[PDB]
């Protein structure tokens, strides 16, 4: 049964609610982004209208085989009417195709559902600037002040400088990057660009990337592993055993691996600067954990909310424990008292 924080009152709508069977009263199912915790339940046998971005609709059709007649892609930054209700999709600064949804209820209430997002000051100049929001359904993944991490631009600068140094010192080093979902593509694309290489990967990952409308993608990626010195592997294989095994397969072309695991936050963030990050090393293999986040830090989240000034906040993450819920409610009240709304 569908939980309340996935229902939009005063509508026939749900958000990211595909794992509950047929939801009573639902006339349109919205999908914010193509991550498995949110799409859980969708398949070629789904027969209700799914509303989403163009990129999400490419992935639904090609990866999950949802039939075309049920996919309803909407342009961004554009007022659209769905089952008699005005909606707008906004870029969420999460993974490719990820959106926030603005719903203009028939009674005058305005609701923003962030989906998953990484808040940014640029959002203060979208279509959000133009009217008041009563209710905010908020991605609270890192809603606590201990969650700090650098900008994506600092993290990419570290990755590129690290990879370029290693491979210039040793032209026989291979670079490997972990992945297990869409998102974080800048990591492996920026490294391959500094090295003058395409990114090599499995046919299944190449297929996924070909759905993302990335400019000039045919120039950046390939399934010919032998032509590439940046390889993508499943996240589960980014360990000393799995990387040793991969190095065997390359037919003595390489004699060293430099590997990256983009994580979200880890507790080595509470002590160490990005500049000071070091790898774990075993023989000719080194593994870097880099804190590349596609979710808001605490301070980015707090800035967004204090700017938006919502009347009510509904968290969508960390909702399963009383201790989490009570922590989050305390920060919401602080923010409201400090800013005066
Ligand atoms: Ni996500």
């Amino acid at each position: 049964t569908c939980p309340f924080y996935k229902k939009i009152p005063g509508t026939g709508f749900t958000v990211d609610a595909f794992q509950y069977g047929v939801v009573e009263g639902c006339t349109a199912y919205f999908l914010t982004h193509f991550h498995s915790d949110h799409y859980a339940g969708l398949s070629k046998h789904f027969t209700f209208p799914v509303y989403c971005s163009e990129i999400t609709g490419n992935l639904l059709k090609n990866k999950l085989h949802v039939q075309e007649q049920y996919i309803h892609p909407l342009p961004l930054d554009t007022e659209c009417i769905v089952n008699g209700v005005k909606v707008v999709l906004l870029d969420a600064n999460h993974c490719p195709g990820a959106v926030m949804i603005l719903f203009y209820l028939p009674n005058g209430t305005v609701i923003l559902h962030t989906g998953d997002f990484r808040a940014d000051p640029s959002m203060e100049r979208s279509l959000l600037a133009d009217q008041k929001v009563h209710m905010l359904y908020l991605d609270t993944t890192y809603c606590s002040p201990e969650y700090t991490f650098p900008s994506q631009q600092e993290v990419i600068r570290f990755a590129i400088n690290t990879a370029f140094e290693a491979v210039t010192l040793n032209p026989h080093a291979l670079v490997v990057c972990g992945t297990y979902s869409i998102g974080k593509e800048k990591v492996f694309l920026a490294i391959a660009d500094v090295l003058g290489s395409k990114v090599g990967m499995s046919q299944e990952k190449y297929k996924t990337l070909q759905c993302l409308n990335i400019p000039e993608i045919n120039s950046l990626i390939t399934t010919d592993m032998c032509s590439s010195l940046v390889h993508l592997l499943p996240m589960m294989q980014i360990n000393f055993k799995g990387l040793q095994s991969h190095l065997k397969k390359c037919g003595g072309k390489y004699n060293q691996i430099l590997a990256f695991r983009p994580t979200g936050w880890t507790h080595s963030n509470k002590f160490t600067r990005i500049a000071d990050v070091i790898p774990q090393t075993k023989g000719n293999i080194s593994i870097y954990g880099i804190p590349y986040s596609e979710h808001s830090s605490y301070l980015e989240m707090k800035r967004f909310v204090q700017w938006l000034k919502p009347q009510k906040i509904i968290p969508t993450v960390n909702v399963g424990t009383w201790k989490s819920r009570s922590t989050m409610e305390k920060y919401f009240r602080e923010w409201k008292l400090e800013a005066g709304y």
